[PDB]
């Protein structure tokens, strides 16, 4: 749908902007597994999605930057949520807490999560327990549409 | 006021105090009877719940959302980075852009607006064409409760 396409672009442009600036980001998209428990660890927003708000949330040294944004349908449910951290040895001891968090939530839920690395600006995603690293902008948009909306 | 109303008041007050200390300019408009939809539509739509954290995040300098007014409708943030009209009054023009904007919206609406000065951290409010400068935290909370929740 047209409105779904608008939302994919909003998220994609935000993720691309943060990747360019090497702004760390962690955004979880709820699917079938209810994430209310993790949402309640963060700051409740129930906010509409925009490129501008997504970027604002993750600006370094701001109250909402640390932790995960969790999106439920067309709304931002919360920011600065605490995800569990994976103990997988596959996660290079080099990789930061955000990656461990993204894999962590993917181990205990069917959520689709995007991570922007603050070191490299690489875009990665997790789902079904596995980190998929350093994907292109075009592939991120394709996977996001698939997992978020099923389009 | 209800406990929930009380919590909202505290959320806004704490955010304003935080920004004041750090000399972060802020401009928050509380809609009353005059509909502000036209101004809301110039901003970035949010329809978000209110927290101290989100209010601070919005006004961080050099972010997309800091450049304009936050407009609140009931218990929700309708929009950020909204345009407000600048006051036409010569006598009022003498102060800066944010304050002239706060006076301006109060001249064409019954809205209640709070401004934090970037220069001094002073808290000021506007209502009914009137500007009240450098008010205490306690007076701010009293006035906000009256205007926001009746």
């Amino acid at each position: 749908s047209k409105d779904e396409e608008k939302l994919i672009q909003s998220v994609s442009k935000a993720v691309q902007y943060m990747a360019k600036r090497r702004i760390g980001a962690l955004i979880v998209f709820e699917k079938e597994t209810g994430l209310q428990d993790y949402i309640e660890t963060g700051i409740a927003m129930d906010s509409n999605i925009s490129q501008e708000l997504l970027i604002n949330v993750f600006i370094p040294n701001t109250p909402l930057h640390d932790g995960a944004m969790i999106i439920q349908g067309t709304k931002i449910a919360a920011a600065a949520s605490y995800l569990p951290l994976s103990d997988s040895p596959k996660i290079s001891k080099s990789l930061g807490t955000r990656h461990r968090a993204a894999v962590g939530i993917s181990e205990v839920s069917d959520a689709f999560t995007v991570i922007v690395s603050e070191e490299t600006g690489d875009i990665s995603v997790t789902f079904d327990g596995k980190l998929r690293r350093d994907i292109s902008n075009e592939i991120f948009e394709e996977l996001l549409a698939e997992h978020w909306f099923g389009t």
